[PDB]
């Protein structure tokens, strides 16, 4: 499949911020000419399955489908859509009502602003008329294992795609250890993911980070702790206040040291240390970076330039009611994709409906955020014991869907100037429209326990 010359509406990077605003645009135009240029092989899909539900299927051929159950059982596919739903990318100028092709495979590497165009690493030239630069970001690694050989490096996994998932879910039937580095939500849930299915095999895995606890930089402590004590129940050595100072091969197995001096002998490192915004296109661009939070500096409507906008895990954007952020979370990846749409197709609207985040540690164990969370803000929490329904795979029951879009429960108010800015959910699910609307509203509130009485949570 050939680059068309010209199209209208042109969306650099293949992933969920590009699949929502090729949505959004034939949405508000039904002729419209969409090209998605995707340098991955894959047709869009969603990451969150990656680290969950893929892992918990009783199906030994769900590496190849890709067709995961979600909490509740029901089936669906990793991809948006299947092949069926787009055109050719030679074909899209004359196809009559139009459509969404995808050039698979090819990387934009030339973004020229003053003529509307973009090079492809084929060397191919597009114009276009509108531009969303949706380009996400990349894993970080860690120095410590950039300086160690390139044996290290070909056993250590940066995971983000589907072709990680195959790779270490390959490994994980293969090999007798596996250690996680990285102690946020993807860290925690992959530890998950791996402990389950070490306790059928008789293998053994590991997650090591520098923070005191699980999720310590967003959950308080006595959130975060209680998380630890899970991950470690799924059967997970959990080493927390590890920082790598060096990691070499030994007798064939990867000998991580540690800075405190503790020693940890494996067969495979899996880095969930964070991610990096793709922001190569900026240079021959002269386009605008953000020195604080990193990725393109965009407006409240996303808007780079008179004609590009940003959207997803790359943008860096200007939230009226918040302030300036970055989010790397796959709501808000739809979201702005759906709003750059809008936006593309002149409806100049500011973003102004809030992203929420969700992860699940199993069907068991969920929580959910919205607004600006983070474990240095001031936070009250109030607690609950949790009935049979607190929980991920009850709340998928009811959708159902689980792309979500003596204590067991509870809610964290994050705040600022004693309004809240925002909020987690504890195994309560169903309710993210009232969070929306507590930080929407920006209320000073005499009694948070009272708000909490919002959440089902009372004394
Ligand atoms: C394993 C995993 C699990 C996750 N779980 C959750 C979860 O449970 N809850 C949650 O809220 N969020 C989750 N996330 C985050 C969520 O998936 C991301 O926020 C979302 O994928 C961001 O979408 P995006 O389109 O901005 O970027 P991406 O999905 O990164 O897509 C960008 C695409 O553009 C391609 N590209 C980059 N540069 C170029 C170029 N120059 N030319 C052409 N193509 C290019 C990239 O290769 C990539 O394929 C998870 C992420 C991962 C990796």
């Amino acid at each position: 499949d050939k680059a068309p010359s010209h199209v209208p509406f042109l969306l650099i990077g293949g992933g969920t911020a590009a699949f929502a605003a090729a949505r959004s645009i034939r949405a508000r135009d039904p002729g419209a000419r969409v090209l998605i240029v995707s340098e991955d092989p894959e047709l869009p899909y969603m990451r969150p399955p990656l680290s969950k539900e893929l892992w918990f299927s009783d199906d030994p051929n769900v590496t190849k489908t890709l067709r995961f159950k979600q909490w509740n059982g029901k089936e669906r596919s990793i991809y948006f859509q299947p092949p069926s739903f787009y055109v050719s990318a030679q074909d899209l100028p004359h196809i009559e009502n139009g459509g969404v092709a995808v050039l698979t495979g090819k990387k934009v590497v030339q973004l020229d602003v003053r003529d509307n165009m973009v090079k492809l690493n084929d060397g191919s030239q597009i114009t276009y008329e509108k531009c969303l630069i949706a380009t996400g970001g990349t894993p970080r690694s860690l120095s410590a294992i950039d300086r160690a050989g390139a044996e290290v490096k070909s056993r250590t996994t940066l995971f983000r795609k589907i072709g990680d998932f195959r790779s270490l879910e390959k490994i994980s039937r293969e090999v007798k250890s596996i250690t996680i580095i990285g102690g946020g939500f993807l860290g925690s849930e992959l530890a998950c993911a791996l402990g389950r299915k070490a306790r059928a095999l008789g293998t053994e895995v590991i997650q090591l980070f520098p923070e005191k606890e699980n999720m310590g930089k967003i959950l308080p402590e006595y959130l975060s702790n209680w998380t630890m004590e899970k991950v470690r129940r799924e059967g997970v050595k959990v080493m927390p206040n590890a920082i790598v100072q060096s990691v070499g091969v030994s007798s064939g197995k990867l000998l991580i040291k540690l800075k405190d001096g503790r020693k940890v002998e494996t067969d495979h490192i899996v880095a969930a240390v964070g991610l990096e915004p793709n922001v190569e296109l900026a240079k021959t661009g002269g386009l605008e970076i953000d020195s604080d939070f990193g990725g393109f500096r965009v407006n409240a409507e996303l808007q780079a330039r008179s004609n590009i906008w940003v959207a997803g895990d790359a943008a860096c954007f200007y939230d009226i009611k918040l302030g300036r952020r970055r989010v790397e979370h796959h709501d808000h990846a739809v979201v702005s994709g759906r709003l750059a749409g809008e936006n593309m197709t002149g409806a100049a609207k500011p973003y102004w409906h809030q992203s929420m985040f969700w992860s699940d540690l199993g069907p068991d164990v969920g929580y959910e955020a919205i607004g600006l969370v983070d474990s240095s803000l001031p936070t009250v929490g109030v607690f609950a014991k949790a009935t049979a329904q607190d929980n991920p795979k009850s709340a998928t029951e009811q959708s159902g869907t689980g792309i979500r879009s003596d204590y067991g429960k509870g809610v964290i108010f994050y705040l600022r100037d004693k309004v809240v800015v925002g909020i987690v959910l504890w195994n309560i699910f169903n309710r993210m429209p009232i969070a929306r609307k507590i930080i929407k509203d920006g209320e000073q509130h005499e009694d948070l326990n009272e708000v909490a009485k919002l959440f089902n949570i009372h004394e």
